[PDB]
Formats: structure tokens, C-alpha cells, sequence
């Protein structure tokens, strides 16, 4: 079980005004940090905020949040269910801000919310240091869904971070777990980013903002976008077919002949997307399933697991016989992998 520690410096905080947090469990003979950032889409302005507030309010708010939460998937601790790292120091950090982690702002006179996402991920780094973080090798940031879009946002950040408080030693990686979405034509998003951007003070990677510049910091959301801009080394996992891609696309699963093309154009532009992405899995499925579900070993790549090729990315940091790391279908229809999610 992870346990529960609300933030030391209270000025940090949820959408209303509550402190944000993380669970926390240490394994003292681990040099391996491991901080996964929930998921769970975002608001954009003051009605649609205020309507999440009714119906989803754990994820803007610490108030009703219970003392432990169990580690799943890659955040167990059983190497049955997690054989890549199940003895390491594990960290969930609760997804309150919706603001797929990018934003910068306080409530205030002016601002009926908050939205401090970019600081809630500083700021647990810093209290962690004090609780054995500091004598860490590595430091893995991890997310599924808009918590993959925001290791995209935040892992060279935290990378600077350590650099600044006199932590050269620790090397940061991420892992973007369904997070990397194209800004395509719909069958039947980028506005929505663009108002919540700004209701947000939201804050992008320096190198992403200096290429896109002033008002076009949108475009920094987007993985293959961002991706390039990058100096910490991160590992994708994207289904070909993603159920949230093809949500917002209008698509909702007999298949003829306008929406087979789609579908198979739709796969095949991911693929491309990810040629000269060398640490990634890419399965085609149609799935919304994460990296923190227990059977999250069953799905293969060219007979390839994805706990087997976040090892081998392990070692090629220290090509490799028998140990890959890009791992991407070329077979063009959902379920065409034999090993796809149920
Ligand atoms: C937050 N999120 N989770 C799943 C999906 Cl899809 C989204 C999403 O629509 N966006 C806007 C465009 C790209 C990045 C964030
Ligand atoms: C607490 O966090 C806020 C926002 O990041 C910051 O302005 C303030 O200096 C912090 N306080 C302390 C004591 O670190």
C-alpha cells in the first residue's frame, strides 16, 4: 500500500484551494524513484470547471481522498505483476489540477481556481529529497493518458530542478503512456487547449515555446511536436488505434468503406509519427488500457513485452541481442495483433 502525504508547503493546491499531494511507499534498498502522474482529461473555463466540480470533484480536490491507495501494474510491488521494477521506491501523485499538468496559477481575487499542476510535480520533487530522494540513481516520471502529455511537459523541468538544487548525479527519464495524440481531421480540441491555455497560465518546455512562440504554445501538447525538443531520454507507449484519439475524432465503434479508410489512414499516420522515436511501444489495438492495470504484461510487440522492452531501455542507458526497444505494429486494423486487450 501507498500512503498518503499531503504537501508541507499548503500553498500548493488542488482546483479548490485543498492541498495537493502524493502517495508514497519507500523500498529503503532501492536506488529507483519512480513518480507516475494520474490522468483524467481537463476544464477549460469557469462553467466546465464548475460542472466537473459537481461530478468529478477527486480530481479537483484532496478533501475526500483516503488514506492509502494499492500499487497496480507498473506501480506493484510483486514481481509476478510488475517484473521491470517492482523493488523500487513507489510514488502515485494525484491528478487535482485539470490542466493536463502545464499550469502556473493560484486561486486568488480574480481566479475562481487554481491551477498549479507544473508546480504540484516541483514541488513534491523537493519534499522527496528530504525522504531519500536525494540519494537516488534514477528517477523515472511516469503518466498514463493526460498524465503521459504531461511527462512530455515536465520531465526536463524536473531534470533542471535537480540541476539547480545540487543534484547532478540523478538521472531523469520519462514514460509517456498514452499521451501522444495528433492534431488531425476528425471523421465527422486544439480550440479547447487554446482557451484552457490561458485560463491556466499554462507553461510548456523552453525549447518547445522558443520554436512555436507567443500564442502558439498549443502546438507544444502534441507529442511528435514536443518530442523532438527534448533532452532527457522518454519512452512511448501509444495503441495505434487509441479509444480517447478517436473520441475526440467522432468516431464510435458495421464498419464501411469511408470509415475503414480513416481508421487505416489514422494508424498509419502514428506509425510515422513514431519512426524516429527509438524507445516506444506501439501496439495495434483499439484500447483506452494503461500501463497501472495488473495484466499490463500480456500485450506483445513482435513477441515482445512491453516489462521486457522497458528493460531493455534500461540497459541500452547504462543495439542489444535479443533486447529491443522500438517496438511498433506494421499490421493496418484494430485487433490485427493477436495479444490485444480483451
Ligand atoms: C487530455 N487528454 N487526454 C486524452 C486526450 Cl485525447 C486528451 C486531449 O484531448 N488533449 C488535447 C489535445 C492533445 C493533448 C491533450
Ligand atoms: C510554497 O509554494 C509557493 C508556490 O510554489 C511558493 O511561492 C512559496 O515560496 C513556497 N513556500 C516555501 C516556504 O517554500
Amino acid at each position: 500500500d501507498l500512503r498518503l502525504h499531503l504537501l508541507l508547503n499548503t500553498s500548493v493546491t488542488c482546483n479548490d484551494g485543498s492541498p495537493a499531494g502524493y502517495y508514497l511507499k519507500e523500498s529503503r534498498g532501492s536506488r529507483r524513484w519512480l513518480l507516475f502522474l494520474e490522468g483524467g482529461w481537463y476544464c477549460f473555463n469557469r462553467e466546465n470547471c464548475d460542472s466537473r466540480y459537481d461530478t468529478m470533484r477527486r480530481l479537483m480536490s484532496s478533501r475526500d481522498w483516503p488514506r492509502t491507495r494499492t500499487g497496480t501494474g507498473i506501480l506493484s510491488s510483486q514481481p509476478e505483476e510488475n517484473p521491470y521494477w517492482w523493488n523500487a521506491n513507489m510514488v502515485f501523485i494525484p491528478y487535482c489540477s485539470s490542466d493536463v499538468w502545464s499550469g502556473a496559477s493560484s486561486k486568488s481575487e480574480k481566479n475562481e481556481y487554481a491551477f498549479m499542476g507544473a508546480l504540484i510535480i516541483q514541488e513534491v520533487v523537493r519534499e522527496l529529497l528530504g525522504r531519500g530522494l536525494s540519494g537516488a540513481k534514477v528517477l523515472l516520471l511516469a503518466g498514463s493518458s493526460a498524465g503521459g502529455t504531461g511527462v512530455l511537459l515536465n520531465v526536463d523541468r524536473v531534470a533542471e530542478q535537480l540541476e539547480k538544487l545540487g543534484y547532478p548525479a540523478i538521472q531523469v527519464r520519462g514514460l509517456a503512456d498514452s499521451g501522444w495524440f495528433l492534431d488531425n481531421k476528425q471523421y465527422r480540441p486544439t480550440e479547447a487547449i487554446r482557451r484552457g491555455i490561458r485560463y491556466w497560465n499554462g507553461v510548456v518546455p523552453e525549447r518547445c515555446r522558443r520554436q512555436f512562440q507567443e500564442g502558439e504554445e498549443w502546438n507544444c501538447f502534441f507529442g511528435y511536436k514536443v518530442y523532438p525538443t527534448l533532452r532527457s531520454p522518454v519512452f512511448v507507449v501509444q495503441w495505434l488505434f487509441d479509444e480517447a484519439q478517436l473520441t475526440v475524432d467522432n468516431v464510435h465503434l458495421p464498419v464501411q468503406e469511408g470509415l475503414r479508410l480513416y481508421i487505416q489512414n489514422l494508424g498509419r499516420e502514428l506509425r510515422h509519427t513514431l519512426k524516429d522515436v527509438p524507445a516506444s511501444f506501439a501496439p495495434a489495438c483499439l484500447s483506452h488500457e494503461i500501463i497501472i492495470r495488473s495484466h499490463w504484461t500480456d500485450v506483445q510487440v513482435k513477441g515482445t513485452s512491453l516489462p521486457r522492452a522497458l528493460h531493455c531501455w534500461d540497459r541500452s542507458l547504462h543495439p542489444l541481442k535479443g533486447c529491443p526497444v522500438h517496438l511498433v505494429d506494421s499490421c493496418p486494423w484494430p485487433h490485427c495483433n493477436p495479444s490485444c486487450p480483451t
